[PDB]
């Protein structure tokens, strides 16, 4: 779709069987997700906001689908305020920004 | 232009005669700019992300141009890690979101 910027880029999304809502976000390099269970292994690490920073569980080899559109590639996981899908995903759905 | 993802989208920006860097964020409802001198009155504002809140001094009604697109509109400075360009600023110079 064309997503206007009237208002947050919101969308659903599947991951982990679990449905949520998650906002497109250019500004951020990674997906974070709320705290939730993943299979397979995690490596802690910190990211960077704009407050300073959260820790974080990182997982690897993860699929989401994002409004439809099937991606794999890390997600993180922890306390952020708003799930994020950031450039790591955004990229392999194609997701430009156009003006 | 169509901007891809895989890198960060950091554009040139003009304000107050000066250029800088700054990041397109459709994740960001708020323009924030380092640390500048801008004319006029501020307003205070909060505004929170990853890693809890700063405090910002809100500017209105502030010329900016945006990868060679004017536009006028608010403006809040305050302790971020990269200027960014959010959705009051990217809805003026005519920005979408595609995939
Ligand atoms: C700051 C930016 C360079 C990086 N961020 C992504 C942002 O898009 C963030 C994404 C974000 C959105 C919502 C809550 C938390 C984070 N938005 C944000 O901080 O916006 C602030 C300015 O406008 C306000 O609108 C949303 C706000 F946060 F409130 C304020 S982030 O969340 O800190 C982030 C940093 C590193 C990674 N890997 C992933 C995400
Ligand atoms: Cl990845
Ligand atoms: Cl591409
Ligand atoms: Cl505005
Ligand atoms: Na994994």
């Amino acid at each position: 779709p064309q997503i206007t910027l009237w208002k947050r880029p919101l969308v659903t999304i599947k991951i982990g069987g679990q449905l949520k809502e998650a906002l497109l976000d250019t500004g951020a390099d990674d997906t974070v997700i709320e705290e939730m269970s993943l299979p397979g292994r995690w490596k802690p690490k910190m990211i960077g906001g704009i407050g300073g920073f959260i820790k974080v569980r990182q997982y690897d080899q993860i699929i989401i689908e994002i409004a439809g559109h099937k991606a794999i590639g890390t997600v993180v996981v922890g306390p952020t305020p708003v799930n994020i899908i950031g450039r790591n995903l955004l990229t392999q759905i194609g997701a430009t920004l156009n003006f």
